[PDB]
């Protein structure tokens, strides 16, 4: 598709066997979604944006259904106040930004 | 151009005559610089980020060059960790994501 920014490039994802919402976000190195629970082994992580820093669960490996797309790649999990979908997954879908 | 996603969205904009790295931001509703100096009044705003929120300075109608494209618009100034180009100024450039 082709997605226009006149809104938040909003789509649904699957991830954990769960639908959810996600920012599509060429702002963001990696995907960051709100609490969830995830199989496997993790590591904590900080990461850090407008307003400094969060504590986050990295899992790798983690397979996403984006907009009908599947891809795989690392999930970071905490207090995110927006579900963000990051390049390390948009690269995977083919996802470019055109003008 | 079209800009693929396996490193950041870099570009040069330009603004108050001087050159400065800016991030292609499908994540931001708005685009937000770190402090400078720009002309006229500026109103307050609250934005929300990863970490929390942030007040910055709200400049509206400011001559801004993003990648060598003129736009003309809201820019926000204020303790961000590096300057982005939110989707008010990426709708101005035509920008669209694609996948
Ligand atoms: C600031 C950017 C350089 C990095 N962020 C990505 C942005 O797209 C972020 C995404 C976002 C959107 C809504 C709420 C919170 C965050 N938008 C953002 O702050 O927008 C602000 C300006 O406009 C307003 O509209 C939206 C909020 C306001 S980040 O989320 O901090 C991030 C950092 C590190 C990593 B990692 O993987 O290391 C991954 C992500
Ligand atoms: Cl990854
Ligand atoms: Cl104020």
């Amino acid at each position: 598709p082709q997605i226009t920014l006149w809104k938040r490039p909003l789509v649904t994802i699957k991830i954990g066997g769960q639908l959810k919402e996600a920012l599509l976000d060429t702002g963001a190195d990696d995907t960051v979604i709100e609490e969830m629970s995830l199989p496997g082994r993790w590591k904590p992580k900080m990461i850090g944006g407008i307003g400094g820093f969060i504590k986050v669960r990295q899992y790798d490996q983690i397979i996403i259904e984006i907009a009908g797309h599947k891809a795989i790649g690392t999930v970071l999990v905490g207090p995110t106040p927006v579900n963000i979908i990051g390049r390390n997954l948009l690269t995977q879908i083919g996802a470019t930004l055109n003008f």
